[PDB]
């Protein structure tokens, strides 16, 4: 028994999604175009019968953490070696994958990235930066990456995030918990429920952490002006989860809050568990469900480091309109 929905691809399964993902990668000029944004929901109807079966009834069970599917093959000597950097990394090598990636997530629902993360890149990189280790970041190694929900500050965060890894030849866990409902008395419960506490914009949308516009000033206003959200929505029977470890905190002097943010850092810390993303692998963890992380390793910086591909998916991209920074794809 698991916590995660999983789905192994048949080796024809798999041969036909990486043909598929090919032939789209021949076709159009990169993913995070209009034309494939556009397109690509519409092409993963081409794809095997029995995963476009598994995405369509997993999504809608009531219990998973995330989707997850094994076994799509990748040849370390066609990938090529890990980038130094999220910047150059959208090597050749890595390009179908990337294609596949976003065939897979069109099945669950609309893609988009962020003007103050990555450059406003749709498909992100998951990599160790050498510098980077001891970061609040995804770059980060040395430092574990504490449990989040992904873009907990926002509003229009996605509701699936998806990651494909490329690599991982030293089995590194992407971590993973639900909301402690067998813990929570319902006093905590209650005080969870209500809009009492603060959550800013993490790292990744600093400026630091992009290349060398006006949607970073959206992120100076959550930061020094967050204003108080709850941290549990939706049914008591099943809430719906916002929280960041690292940077949830009570609004100013609610010790009532503090405790109750407290006891949720405790069972939730208590509850962690761990999804190892082999070569291959994809999960699409539900970002309303669960928090996730990764754990400390030790990067390598020798061309074989643990590599991912990253996405964000909302189930409806006019929930963000107000947001859509000059293009419905890219928020801020
Ligand atoms: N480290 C914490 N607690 N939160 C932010 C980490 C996020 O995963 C961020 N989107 C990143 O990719 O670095
Ligand atoms: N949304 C679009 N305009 N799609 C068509 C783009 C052209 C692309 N090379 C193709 O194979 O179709
Ligand atoms: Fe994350």
């Amino acid at each position: 028994v698991r916590p995660w929905s999983e789905f192994r691809l048949t080796p024809a399964e798999a041969a036909a999604a990486a043909a598929l993902a090919a032939r789209c990668a021949q076709r159009y000029d990169e993913t995070d175009g209009p034309e494939f944004l556009l397109d690509a929901p519409v092409i993963a109807h081409e794809l095997p019968r029995r995963l476009r079966t598994f995405m369509a009834r997993a999504r809608l069970d009531a219990w998973p953490h995330a989707l997850v599917v094994r076994g799509n093959p990748v040849d370390d000597a066609a990938l090529g070696s890990t980038p130094v950097h999220w910047r150059t990394a959208r090597t050749p090598g890595s390009r179908p994958l990337s294609f596949l990636l976003m065939l897979y997530a069109g099945l669950l629902g609309d893609v988009f990235g962020w003007a103050t993360q990555q450059d406003g890149r749709v498909v992100t990189d998951v990599l160790p930066i050498k510098g980077g280790e001891h970061t609040l970041v995804s770059s980060s190694s040395r430092q574990e990456l504490g449990w989040h929900t992904e873009d907990a500050f926002s509003p229009y965060r996605a509701d699936y995030v998806g990651l494909l890894s490329l690599r991982n030849p030293d089995g590194v866990a992407t971590t993973l918990a639900g909301v402690p409902l067998d813990d929570l008395d319902e006093r905590t419960l209650d005080v969870l429920f209500q809009e009492r506490f603060l959550i800013r914009p993490d790292d990744s949308h600093l400026q630091v952490n992009n290349s060398t516009r006006v949607e970073f000033e959206g992120i100076a206003q959550a930061a020094d002006r967050p204003e108080p959200v709850a941290i549990l929505t939706g049914h008591r029977a099943a809430p719906h989860l916002r929280v960041d470890g690292d940077f949830s905190a009570p609004a100013e002097g609610d010790e009532e809050a503090a405790a109750a943010l407290g006891t949720l850092r405790k069972l939730i810390d208590a509850s962690l568990y761990e999804l190892v993303l082999d070569q291959g692998d994809v999960a699409f963890i539900d970002n309303r469900r669960a928090v996730h992380g990764r754990r400390a390793f030790q990067p390598r910086y020798d061309g074989r480091d643990r590599w991912l591909k990253r996405i964000n998916i909302t189930r409806d991209l006019h929930r963000s309109r107000k947001a859509w920074a000059g293009d419905s794809r890219v928020l801020g």
